[PDB]
């Protein structure tokens, strides 16, 4: 077609790395096995990793980049344009046979919603792409099912708890269960206690692209590009449940 007002928009490029990441993990997964779960891991993450940097740096020579599995040189700081990257989110459900709760997340940030184009890749989903140029966009929920880590989560819940009825769903990988909000499997994903840039940037583009709630447990904005690029809890949700659980979050420091 013609450029927009090999070239893609950034949303395009966002969707078409997703996917390249997405068949390089699955080949990956399929040449490996499981056998050593630690050495299926290390190299998903690095041979994901090296591939995304070879085409940013292509096809995006201009922008910034931040990257997990990158060392992080600061210039990003001075730039407008900044891609957030995870290239494996979820590792170790990907080190793990028969699970498909692991993702590529693809984030481009803009300064000015500054996560302006993204996109999540499942790649053991039929590697479906999730991107925030083709998401789309209720009532009182009489009880919640909410997305949380099978690793850590969040001590908080159960103080929430005490007053709302929840079940909580234990979930591998940040896209994964932002994903399954999106799809309706859970009505909430909440997280506490720790996480980076990487592991929310492109879940909070796509959530808020499809007319959905992605903001801190306080109510506050997710901020990108900072310094520091630990950005520790979120509340990703169905916009009418976030006064709910934003307020049953505040209530949980009374
Ligand atoms: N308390 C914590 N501190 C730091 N990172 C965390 C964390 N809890 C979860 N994460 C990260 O968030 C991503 C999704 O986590 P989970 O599967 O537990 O929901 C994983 O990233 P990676 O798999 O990209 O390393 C995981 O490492
Ligand atoms: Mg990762």
């Amino acid at each position: 077609h013609h450029h927009h007002h090999d070239d893609l928009t950034d949303a395009e490029l966002a969707a078409d790395l997703a996917a390249d990441a997405g068949k390089l993990l699955l080949q990956v997964r399929a040449e490996i096995g499981f056998d050593q779960p630690w050495t299926l891991g290390e190299a998903g993450d690095r041979q994901a990793n090296s591939l995304l940097l070879r085409r940013l740096q292509a096809e995006r020579p201009g922008d910034a980049v931040l990257s997990e599995e990158a060392h992080d040189d600061l210039a990003r700081l001075k730039s407008d344009r900044v891609w957030i990257i995870d290239p494996l989110d979820g590792t170790r459900e990907f080190s793990t046979p028969g699970r498909d709760d692991w993702a590529v997340h693809i984030a481009l940030w803009r300064r000015s919603p500054e996560i302006t184009d993204a996109a999540v890749a499942l790649p053991a989903r039929g590697n479906v792409v999730y991107r925030t140029d083709t998401v789309t966009s209720a009532g009182v929920p009489g009880t919640l099912r909410i997305a949380v880590s099978a690793t850590r989560p969040p001590a908080v819940l159960h103080r929430i708890r005490q007053t709302l009825a929840i079940q909580p769903v234990s979930i591998g990988s940040a896209g994964a269960k932002a994903m399954a909000v999106i799809d309706g499997y859970v009505d909430a994903y909440l997280h506490a206690g720790g996480q980076w840039e990487w592991d929310s940037a492109a879940p909070a583009g796509v959530m808020l692209a499809a007319g959905m709630h992605a903001s801190r447990l306080d109510g506050s904005p997710l901020r990108y590009n900072q310094l520091d690029p630990y950005l520790p809890d979120l509340l990703m949700c169905r916009a009418e449940v976030a006064p709910i659980l934003l307020g049953a979050i505040a209530d949980a420091w009374r």
